[PDB]
């Protein structure tokens, strides 16, 4: 019932544009909105977030988060482990890749969502969740070495599965930290399905 | 160690702005980012809410409330949880307890309230407050809810048994072309791996 009529460019950067789209609305009027989108994208989607499941025996499972500075919030946020797609790359190599330099673990694909919506009301940016275990007994990962990229900066953060949320809202108030709304939603409905 | 050192407005709509972000990298060496922001954000401690409804009914399986709307930056329909912006001196829970009636039609209480999360931490600065809500649903008040949906609003609701809530957003997938939201998804995924 709704649909795009044309989209103007408003600014392009390099890696962002923002645009004003007009849409009709279902009562048969036009409307306008103000529309982000990144200009790198090719792909299934912009990026992957890794949901890196560390397992260790007699020990908690362990979500592995990274933290890092991130410009456009001004400080530092905790997130799952996330990167753009290169242009040929499948979702599931980008999160083998992108887990092991951002965080040097070496992981096993359990499965990948369908292209998600990061912030619709604002961005046409998508992802792919894919949840990967990374056996933490391996010899592959007993020293993981983060190979990060020119200009990334990544601190590891593994917390257990089982008490996510509460590790997490204790990390917001003793080190001023944001958490990134997928984890914090991830970790909600850890507690949630009780 | 990282931090702002200045932002450079490149383009101002009426909703959202582009910014050159000017940062100091943990070298000791300045660089630049293009950031998002919004221009609707005051004294708010976060743009917008995001409510987990949790449906409870006797002799019924919990339900996930969630809507369905057009959002022009996607071209398309999207699977959410029910959200809006916090006007200006609202507190998050009010937010959330009116965004949920005006967009569903039930009357929830509140739950929790998260602190500030990141929507895409890499591109924007907006922050939301996740707030879980539980809908009384054998209240009179709950027993056929209408949409008070706003001026150009139009959203549709869709209610999903919390104990299969990942098989049921794949099977809408499925059939519809429609994208599900990164924190719903993420939601559904924590409800399995639990
Ligand atoms: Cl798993
Ligand atoms: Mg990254
Ligand atoms: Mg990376
Ligand atoms: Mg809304
Ligand atoms: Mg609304």
């Amino acid at each position: 019932k709704q649909y795009i009529i044309s989209e103007e460019l408003i600014s392009e950067g390099k890696w962002v544009k923002l645009e004003k789209t007009t849409y009709m609305d279902p009562t048969g009027k036009t409307r306008t909105w103000e529309s982000v989108k990144r200009t790198t994208r090719k792909q299934t989607a912009d990026g992957v977030a890794v949901i890196p499941v560390l397992q260790r025996t007699l020990h908690y499972e362990c979500i592995v988060l990274v933290k890092q500075f991130r410009p456009p919030m001004g400080g530092y946020c905790i997130e799952f482990p996330a990167g753009l797609i290169d242009d040929g790359e499948t979702p599931e190599a980008a999160a083998l890749r992108e887990l092991e330099e951002e965080t040097g673990y070496k992981g096993d694909i359990a499965e990948c969502s369908p292209a998600v919506c990061m912030d619709p009301g604002l961005s046409n940016c998508t992802i792919h969740i894919v949840t990967v275990t990374i056996n933490g007994d391996d010899a592959e990962n007993a020293r993981p070495k983060p190979k990060p990229g020119d200009g990334e900066f990544v601190e590891v953060i593994s917390l257990p599965k089982n008490d996510l949320l509460q590790r997490l809202d204790a990390l917001v108030a003793e080190e001023h930290l944001t958490v990134d709304a997928r984890v914090y939603s991830y970790a909600l409905a850890l507690k949630h399905a009780n």
